[PDB]
């Protein structure tokens, strides 16, 4: 079976009781992970250790929080005490964890399910083979030993509109927050990088990235997850918003792709 889990954000007492319901079973089952493993909720460091240990049985994509942790990890960006990371930052295996972390991909694609999984989504201003190349270009920079400086770079809210003549730092700057920040856009699929509200409580004309017609929505399903304030409701059909907020006192959601059912876990908190 293929089980697809929202933001995790250091739930791992719910991902845990979550995967038991499903009766989750490495060899047979695999789980696709939206990102946002680490942050805000209590275990971040058993969350890395176990979705680590899962090894071929997870297919896992960085959204970014995972990113952020990684920045502060290099030195790049200061820890915030309301993420919650210093027992993973100061666990002996930290190395591990985030050599382990940073080399995880941006974008997973089954073709046999015609199934996309990235963190924000996909922007309505890629078709799949700009897609791929992006999430390959930005994961080549992760997974280098000069990483801090593209993590150094990434942050900033322009360009906001993806070009093939892009380059430098505004290319992996798009790249970055296409995969792992979006949420609306403007009518020409342009991001916008500032409202964070639910699709009704947006002000125009910004729609969500997936109500503009894109190449990728239009021939795949996609995952993701980032979106909590979309509280998962509110997609059109091939569209799964898989964030359900459990951090923040909502629920941890799983879907099982074979018979789109959904399984939820409450928050502990
Ligand atoms: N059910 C909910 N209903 C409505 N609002 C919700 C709900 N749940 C969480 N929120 C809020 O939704 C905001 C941004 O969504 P989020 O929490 O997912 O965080 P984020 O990933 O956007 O963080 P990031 O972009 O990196 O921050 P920044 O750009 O530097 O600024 C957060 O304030 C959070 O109170
Ligand atoms: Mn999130």
């Amino acid at each position: 079976a293929t089980y697809l889990i929202g933001d995790v954000h250091g739930c791992y007492d719910e991902l845990i009781a979550l995967l038991h319901k499903v009766e989750f079973t490495p060899g047979k089952d695999t789980l696709w992970l939206t990102g946002a493993l680490v942050a805000r909720g209590p275990g971040s460091l058993d969350v890395l250790r176990y979705v680590k240990s899962l090894g071929d049985s997870v297919r896992l994509v960085l959204g970014n929080h995972d990113l952020h942790l990684l920045a502060v990890f290099a030195g790049i960006s200061r820890n915030k005490p309301k993420d919650r990371l210093t027992p993973l930052l100061e666990a002996p295996d930290a190395d591990e964890l985030l050599n382990w972390l940073r080399r995880q991909p941006l974008l997973q694609i089954d073709e046999e399910k015609k199934l996309v999984m990235a963190h924000a989504g996909i922007t309505p201003q890629w078709d799949l083979q700009t897609a791929k190349e992006c999430a390959r270009d930005v994961e080549a920079v992760l997974s280098s030993d000069s990483y801090p400086f593209f993590l150094d770079a990434m942050y900033g809210d322009m360009p906001n509109n993806w070009s093939p003549e892009l380059r430098g730092l505004g290319r992996l700057r798009f790249i970055t927050n296409a995969f792992t920040r979006m949420r609306f856009c403007f009518p020409n699929g342009q991001l916008d990088m500032y409202s964070k509200e639910s699709p009704e409580e947006a002000p125009a004309p910004l729609k969500p990235w997936f109500a503009i017609p894109g190449p990728v929505a239009e021939e795949y399903s996609i995952a993701f997850g980032h979106w909590a304030s979309l509280e998962g409701k509110g997609t059109p059909e091939g569209i799964y918003a898989l964030d359900t907020g459990c951090c923040w006192g909502g629920t941890l959601t799983c879907l099982r792709w074979e018979d789109k059912q959904y399984f939820v876990q409450p928050s502990n908190r």
